[PDB]
Formats: C-alpha cells, structure tokens, sequence
DNA sequence: GCCATCAAAGAGAGAG
DNA sequence: TCTCTCTTTGATGGCC
C-alpha cells in the first residue's frame, strides 16, 4: 500500500487458482495468481474473472493501473492486462520461483511478532469443528500451530490427516510466541486429501 | 536396581520394525525416550506400538521390563498417549550424551560387559563360514565387530559405516575386546561416496 | 546369436553392488545403459568399475557376454570413457519405456518366459520354510512372487514396495505368472514412511 | 543509485584489516551489516573502526558511499553504537543467502560483470611471471581466477580451498568468464587435510 | 563432530 | 502417455 510504485509491470504468470465466490452474499468472484518480474515476486488478486485465460501459466503479461492493498497487486475490470511480445524472452530466476512456491515453517509463523499473509500447505493434524469457526492444527518436523476458519470456507471437507493448500490466510500477533493464522474476505482453500479418504473408481 | 515405576517420555527416535528371530518370526523395533533426567533405551517386542513411538511425541509407559539396562515393552505393557498440557522441556546436553558413539580405545580396555550402541568407520571385512568379521577404527585406534546370524546377510563393505544397535561387548584379555551381534542385535548401514544404486 | 559388437551408451541406472553368491562372496551390480536406438541391461562383474557406471556417462562396451536378453560385463571386458565429441540425444520415449514397470495383468497374461525390473505393491507376505511368496497388486490385477535363498533375509512386510531386478517370469497354467527370484535378482524394498525408522 | 540514507544494521562478519596498497601502505577491512530487510557488502578505510565492527553489534552508518554494491566507509563517515533500546529481528533467510557461495554454473554464463564473494577449493593451479591462475571447482562446473598483485604471494596448493571477497567478474565471449583480482582483493585460504602445519 | 536449515532429483498423481 | 508437483535425497552452515 504505503510507497505504491504502483508502475507498470512485465510479469510472467506462475501458478493461479481456479475462479470462486469469496463473498457468497453478492456472488463477488476472484481468482489468485503470483507473478514475477526478472527482480521480484508478486502476489495477485484478480477481480475481473474473465482475465484467467491472460494468466495462463507460462505466458507473459503486461499489467498497469492495478492497485497496491497489503502487499497484493488488485486487478480490476479497469485494470489494464494485454499479451506481451516474443522480443523480450525473459530469463527469471530459479531461486525466486522457487520462494514465491515454498511454504513457510510452523515455528517461524509462531514465533513471528509481525502481521503477514500466507500461502503454503500444511497438514492436519487436528481438526476441531465449533459452531461457525473451525480450527485446524497443522504440523511439521518443527512443530504444530492452528488455522481459524470461518465465512465460507468453514463448508468445505478437510478430515484430520489430510492437507491445506493455503492460499491468502492472515498472521495475527498472539502471545505465547505462537501466532494464529486467520480465514479472510480473499482466503482461498485447496483441500488435498490422501488416497484412502479420497472417492474411488 | 531398576525402576519400572510408569513414566511420561518423549519418543526421540525409533527405528523400523525388524525380525530379529527368523525361526519364529518374532519382530522388534528399538527406541529412545527420555525423562527431564535421563534417557532410555527401549526394546519394543509389541510392534503395533510403532506409530506410538513416532518421535516427538509425549507417550506414558508402564508396565515394561527393565533388562540388561533396557526398558522392555512387552504387549501387556502399557504405553498411551499423554496429557495435552505436559510441554516437557527435555535437556540438550543430555541428547547429544545419549546420542553419541563411543570411542574405540575406550571400548577396548572395558571391564566389564556391557551393550553397545553407535556408530563406525569399517577399515577391514572378512567372511569366514557362518561369522563375519569387520574391522572397525578410529583415531582413538581399533577394534571387532562379530557379526552371526541374520546380519550376515547384510550389505555392507570397505568405507562403509555401521550404525549399531545393542551389540555386545565382550571384553578380552590383553585389550583384544570386541562387539558382538546379540540376539536383539541391530545394524543400519551408511555408505560411503557411491556405495549405492543411482537415478 | 548375439552381436557382441562394440557399442557406445549412455548410463542411466546402475544398482549398487551386492554379494549375489555368498558362499564365494561374489558381487555384481546391475545397469541399464542406452545407445539411441536401443535399451540394453547390464551385469556388472568387475565393481571398480562401478565409476564408469555413473548416470549419465557416455562409454564404450566391447567384448561382453551377452546371455539371457543381458550384457554381463567381466573384467576382460572393454569399458572406457566416452569423449565430448560424440555429444548423443538418447529418444524420451525410450528412455521412459525402459523405467515403466509393466502392469500386474500383463504379466500374468504373458505365456512366455522373460525378465523383468518392475516395483510393486506387497498385499500378502507369506512367509514359508526358506521361501518368502509376496502377492502383489496394482489397478490392473494381482500375482505372485517367489522368493528363496538369501533374498527371504529380506525386511519387507505387507504394504511395502518391492524393487526388483532380473526376476524370470514363466508361464504357469491359469493364465496368472509368476515371478521366480533368481541368482542374479536385486531388491530394493521401500518402506511407507510410519514403518519406516524414525528421528 | 544506492540508499544513502542513515543505517541501523548490525554486524555479521568482517576481515582483519590489511594492505590493499602498499605503496601507500594503504588500509582497509571488509564486513558484511545487515537491517531487518536486507544486507550490504561494506568496505571500511577508516581501520581504527574495527571495534566498532564486532559481529552481533548493532551501528548506525551515515554519510557513506556506495560504489559497485559496496557501502564505502571513509574517516569521515559516520559510525556509532546503537541504542540499547533497538532490539532488531533479522531472518535467517537474508542472511544464508548472502553467505551463500555461488555455483559455478552460474557465474561462466554471465555476459555482465559483478562484484563476487565465495568459497572455492582450488583444482589445478599453475603460474606465469607477474600473473598467478587458480582453476576452481564445484558440482556445477569448473573456472578460473586470475590475480595479479599482492595476492600472488599467498599460500594455496592443490586442493586447497579459496575464499574470496570482491574479486571481479568479467564475462567473455563464449562462456570464458573468469574471476579476477582487483584493487580491493581479499583472501583466506582454508587449508585441507594433510596440506597445513602440525602441532 | 552432530543437527539445524536448505537446494536438486526420482517418482508419484493429474490431465489431455 | 507425457507434464507438474511433489515427497524424497544429498549439502552446507552453526553449536558443543
């Protein structure tokens, strides 16, 4: 937000979810996306939903008058997204794809004094349904933490033993030096179950 | 001189379920738990208890058998899962202290009999009839693995590493004492460079 | 009637090296090595060479017995290093065809006799006397393995994988093979990580 | 176009100071700061500073210079402890990958120069006149140094280890990019096993 | 000398 | 089948 260089970009696009409803009552639909400049690595919310086909991975996009909010690109209707010649043939670099793909560790989110937001996945090890607001205790080698999910994404079917794609999830400070992670309005959930929870054909 | 009084441990590490008795097919996996005030080993002859044993997890044992230095967890043993709230605050020094191998020179002029566990450079190997023979050193100097049964069957060679699990010393006169393959006796082996398949 | 003349290949598996005759301590490992027109397996007799071997590496073959659909290479054999100037493009599609593990129902519908490197699934680990029978399972149907000798030492139990190398199937009525563990065969068996051992 | 702006960093690491000129008998060390959000390459030419640069210390630099990625610290630069209130939170990320040694691969590649930091172990070493080359090595390919200067008289065999602070890379045509010495050189060898003094 | 974290590769799960 | 992601393996820096 702050700073906004807010200039415009020439991104290559790397991973994207699906489109879906983030907000049920209004039927307001969005997808996510990250992308990259040669330099640096960007997260995407996407409000005009007829842009996923621009944001096909692997394909170069130029992107201008997106707004800056939480350290997110937003894309809007009036948000100018076009197709990007065959002259450039930018080289990004391994490291940063990779960055941009890795999942934070459990005791670093803990022991984080400072507010972010999240991609990554993670595993269920405990899950605990309270009336509109479920709890999911993910794990690692490093330890174990907890996933507040509410709105809509409290509908969706993750069993303990099975894994959270994350994808925009808020990091609150909370004290005990162990943070809380939040579900929000732009949260999104890849739920990855494993085979034997899985249907069967 | 034991305890057998139940206990709330941390599982440290555990290996795999193994058939130390191929007659029968009897099956056991060794562990390492630990107290505040120290660590134990533990031979485990109930191997439904592996995914107990799972470590970093906080589990109660009790009624074990404590032989030759060891907790025994038989199937009338009881091992359960323990009080969320515990957050036990287990001593470094102590894990390294249970997690280090012994010196050569040291094992070699023992007194008295003991059971071993650790970890060592193999220099010489020699396979006669039923036996084989690794030589074993360090720049303490060097000493014998006997190795009978089983484990005779195993791969390993020249710059090799064995990681070993309850041998038996068995002091010798003259500083000649050598480890010995026990019945509870178990080996992982670490090579070296390429020792192994690629790709 | 075999060729036998000398051919240049790429290596692109080789297993590590093992005792396949503990009585006289004998030791081979085996490869699959590749020119680009075709896939060929390898038994290796002389482990120095083991260096020659690494993935990846450009070398000439001459003067190695070919049996049994394999090149056995002994240490009269002509083994040397591949240049920069022969800088050869080996067919994906072979290259794939070489490490796919034929499915379960084909093999049992084969009448012939052959080899085969394949992994699969343990469902039913009977062990009897001296022989180890794993019934393996994929989407496509179930069959036998048929182990003896110093292959049934092995730690495999239900729910792990089998790594095989150089098993013979043969017809056997009822249109279901199996397959007979043989002098040469390898395993590499691969735990699901709870069996596995732990840290 | 770098900051220029007041700093608060702390310390990482530094050189002992030496003479990068001595005709002059001209003085300097190097250190590595680092903020919350990123790190600095520092060349400090005031040496009476060295104290002030102890790792794990946090300063505060102003009216500095930045050159070719390096903050320049002149007697007239600003230097001083910092607050006993300031308690900073620097990520291990940030500061592993600025002690990262770049592969070999990477470097040759390169049409643009830079300013290079790493460790290297020296392969093939041979001399000529004034000029002294060092071929050095890593999985991901091989290269040369060049150092002409001060720097020839250092002490590095075969098999030796290099690690270097600023030296100069400079593409050439064709992938033949090199390392060189430049004015702000600097080098401790890490010596190899049976190389070095004893007792 | 052991363990922390971390980058590159065989192999599994998805799709067209 | 072939592509993509991934769980898995080998390195490398830090503490006793």
């Amino acid at each position: 937000d702050d700073s906004a260089q807010s200039d415009l970009k020439e991104v290559m696009v790397l991973n994207a979810t699906e489109s879906f409803v983030y907000e049920p009552k209004e039927q307001k639909k969005m997808f996510h996306a990250t992308v990259a400049t040669e330099n640096e690595v960007f997260r995407v919310k996407v409000f005009n939903i007829d842009l996923k086909e621009k944001f096909t991975p692997k394909k170069i996009i130029a992107i201008a008058n997106y707004v800056c909010r939480n350290g997110f690109l937003e894309v809007y209707p009036f948000t100018l997204v076009a197709d990007v010649n065959a002259d450039r043939n930018m080289e990004i670099p391994k490291g940063l794809i990779r960055s941009a793909s890795v999942t934070p560790k459990i005791n670093q989110l803990c022991s984080q004094t400072k507010g972010s937001f999240v991609n990554g996945v993670f595993e269920v090890h405990k899950k605990n349904v309270r009336g509109e607001f479920t709890y999911y205790e993910i794990q690692d080698n490093t330890g174990k933490m907890e996933v507040v999910v509410h709105g809509r994404l409290t509908t969706i079917n993750c069993e303990e033993g099975d894994k959270l794609k994350l994808t925009c999830f808020e990091l609150a400070p909370k004290s005990g030096n162990t943070g809380e992670l939040r579900s929000v309005i732009h949260s999104h959930i890849k739920v990855i179950k494993t085979r034997k929870n899985a249907a069967a054909s």
